[PDB]
């Protein structure tokens, strides 16, 4: 099997998600004990979210560390987060090894489970990241995003409440995506952020949930069984 | 600094443990968003598990798990795991990095907070581990275990309420404690799983609560910080 190479620190937080989806898969999809070999080399956050270099020095960051995953053993290397697929392309030019990005994997699954047309929920940056959404639609989606006043809402409630594990406003995030399902008749909804899955799960909502990091790490596995 | 290698998959379940006190302790000892470099090799489990060539075959996988972790940059390793401790000083031969047991770590900080006799809880292969024990010992402390009879019901709680997140048994466990306290004078107690730290803390008991994973990842990142 080929070895998995994540790289993380793009916010521990975020790593430490993609390792329980890890976890869950394996279980679900192999035999007891089964655990397919996987390394992860996780960044000092500080140095990368706040780069003197901006993306300059932030690609060097990540291609310094996909080196280091490839030396380890990584057959199959990925980002661990959203905003480093800003610079994919130029990663992936440094990397002698295939990369998995995300944008395939949740536009692979969507377009799978047969749905055109999805919310793209998550943090105020992930629902106004230009190159996502656009790279997202040039697959042959429509994404929608709330209004202005939806994100900031939903941004603090992603920040001062599911950052702690409190479901409080579960509901709100329920009929924010069941109203878009009537407004502009949406076919599913993607969980742009790891916090986000644990307040709305496959059976809450009338549409297709699409949890991002997980259907990533599923992509990981299912190519690395190869 | 000095980059953080661990090898993992020993139990996922214990890497998540570990990786999750990283950033827990990291947000404790610096800044925001800085979290020192560290490598994680998660090992296929199977085939440590039940590797046919027994322990003779584990060493080979956990060799070579550091030698991948030295090849991606690792300067310092470490188990994120209790049982590989019994071939902790074979690894170290093979390995040209220095790396750091957890007893050591664990007995290091219980002489620095005073205590010199220990109860040691956890699973019940936690509370057997005779190697674990004696090398405890002879750093100049005295570890007490509890009678099987409550061994069987300690652990039974370990793996069901607890590790299914039920902590509806924890008074039990404190009194367990508090009893030995009185019993055969305990200053303090290790809770060798990940699991029972998730019922016990500081201020429920009145001895010194000692956290075997989390002051092994305190030890790491305090060397790696020097």
């Amino acid at each position: 099997m080929k070895k998995i190479g994540i790289i993380g620190g793009t916010t521990p937080e975020s790593t430490l998600y993609y390792y329980k989806k890890y976890i869950e898969i394996s279980r679900e999809k192999f035999e007891k004990y089964f655990y397919p070999e996987l390394i992860i080399y996780s960044i000092n956050f500080k140095e990368f979210f706040q780069n003197p270099e901006g993306w300059e020095g932030r690609k060097k960051i990540l291609i310094n560390a996909a080196k280091a995953l490839e030396r380890a053993g990584a057959e199959l290397i990925a980002f661990a987060a959203n905003t480093p697929h800003l610079v994919f392309d130029d990663v992936q030019r440094e990397v002698n090894v295939p990369m998995v990005s995300i944008i395939d994997a949740v536009a692979e699954e969507i377009l799978k489970r047969g749905v055109r047309k999805v919310l793209l929920l998550g943090t105020k940056t992930t629902m106004t990241a230009d190159f996502y959404i656009k790279t997202l639609e040039e697959k042959g989606l429509e994404v929608v995003v709330p209004n202005d006043e939806e994100k900031e809402e939903l941004n603090r409630i992603i920040f001062e409440e599911l950052a702690f594990g409190n479901l409080k406003n579960k509901e709100w995030i329920v009929r924010l995506i069941e109203k878009y399902r009537e407004s502009e008749g949406i076919e599913g909804v993607i969980l742009g952020c790891t916090e986000l899955p644990l307040a709305i799960k496959q059976g809450d909502v009338s549409v297709e949930v699409f949890d991002s990091a997980e259907i990533h790490m599923r992509k990981l596995i299912e190519l690395a069984s190869e």
